[PDB]
């Protein structure tokens, strides 16, 4: 079995399908894209352009607002990823839908995890993406540069991470934070099963149940 | 080349905008694209995405915010046109930089007029453009659906046009208004020289000087 | 981004931009494309097609003749780079216009330095480019295969370099010479500041002044 075949195996146990579809919120989807490169797994990220209303300049996963013409939440993740980085449908296999996050009182973000084909080459769309980059999956469990702080908001205490990663190939440094960082850490732990060198939001011995309770406590 | 050659010739007299390229406003460029179809000139328009901060959903010319890495205002026009509708540098000849427009006290739009090659085919970028369409140039001097209102922006009374155009190919109707509509009427008159069926902001017998004087007035 | 930003800072001082852009020569622009790979800076080169009138088969930077429809010299450099290797405007930041070069008494080349995005992938246009390749920037100051000779041209004594570089990945070997080699050495010195293992046309302790003085000598004569 390949690196991505092993990931699919661990991710399947956490797929909750459509359990949290049809909820009365404004809907956004994101796609977490897993890439095998040089003998290990990485996650692909985007940097949003300045001209966007929502979250300009921020580091995020590919994705966006659910359009009235999209058939469902998964279709949104796939279309937005094609528009932002050139990913075609045959180049990604969606293997997991995760418990969603509420960024607002009104806004629900639904996350999908996708296995990315090895012959895919990113093509950033400069209309809405300033940059596209990779980070090794293991970095989110054993980082060289990382800080974190509690923020009760609201109520219940969440954890704000800030990861800093420098790509040795081209010398550019990126910061990954907020909901994007929470998701990277969760999926990294699911796939690699190593305890992080820091405290996390969820229960390491009870990942799925604690994840749902967390959402319900804000829903 | 005739049909575009004539337009270049008439536009030449009005090319003076570079003269204002160094005023420290928040700067944007637009490109007015002239296209030949069925023997006559048309203007090309875009419909902006809802995603965007500025003017989501509205009809406008291709263009955008001048980037710090752009070399000058015309480079902004060209790059944005490529990003929005797929127009490449060899497919357009820029032949005029017009007197700019203040959209508020801190923001300035520099307009460029470009002649478009007959083998160009639009490819709307769905990240920032919902639709792309053509309107005959003569329609802005002799429209079948048009209205006007007086609005007082930045200190003195301006005319706000509202045009409506239905494409007979598919039955889709578009609305063109505000600055976009002002610039379309001006360029149509410069090229076609037919007195419109309605009142306009500039002096029909003194187009260049009238236009400049208006700009200089609101700048002070 | 460290590597590209440090290059930008050093190139700043040499951006004698615009000054010579109005001299009525037959005008060409070139773009010097700086690329980060494997931790270090590289220069991107093209090999021109045979069917071209000017300099068929030769190794050079992307670029070409100023068209009557180009707005200015920078615009020429950007358009030609897109036509030749597929480089789009958002994938390059132009950070320097250098002192120009006369290749004859009637023809003037204006060089621009550009920082290239890491997601750019070259797409050679076979109508005018036979090949596209990289050379590490440090190679032009510390080469392993290199020779040079004085050449007296347009009134004064230039240096003609011949660099030879073999790409370990594919085993292809390239020769870089003439004006292209002079520009590569200068930009490498500006950015890395290592004194070369050979003689150069400019003053190592007075780069900007010696450069600008040389052009004015040839232009006057």
């Amino acid at each position: 079995n390949s690196l991505l075949d092993d990931a699919k195996a661990r991710l399947r146990k956490y797929d909750i399908g459509g359990k949290y579809s049809h909820l009365p919120y404004n809907k956004y989807s994101v796609l977490l894209p897993l890439v095998a490169k040089e003998g290990k797994l990485h996650l692909l990220f985007t940097v949003r352009s300045e001209k966007l209303r929502r979250a300009p300049g921020e580091v995020c996963f590919p994705g966006g607002k659910r359009d009235p013409t999209d058939m469902d939440d998964a279709a949104t993740a796939l279309r937005e990823a094609q528009e932002e980085v050139g990913l075609r449908p045959h180049q990604v296999e969606v293997v997991c839908c995760l418990v969603p996050c509420l960024i607002d009182t009104d806004t629900l973000i639904t996350p999908f995890v996708g296995l990315i084909d090895h012959n895919f080459q990113a093509q950033p769309n400069p209309a809405e993406v300033k940059d596209v980059f990779l980070v090794p999956l293991a970095y989110f469990l054993h980082p060289q540069v990382h800080d974190q702080h509690y923020v009760t908001r609201l109520g219940h205490r969440f954890i704000n991470h800030i990861f800093e990663y420098t790509n040795p190939e081209d010398g550019v440094t990126y910061q990954i934070k907020g909901m994007t960082a929470n998701l990277a850490v969760l999926v990294a732990f699911i796939i690699l099963e190593k305890k992080p060198t820091f405290e996390v939001q969820f229960n390491l011995n009870d990942v799925l149940a604690s994840s749902e309770e967390l959402f319900l406590k804000v829903h």
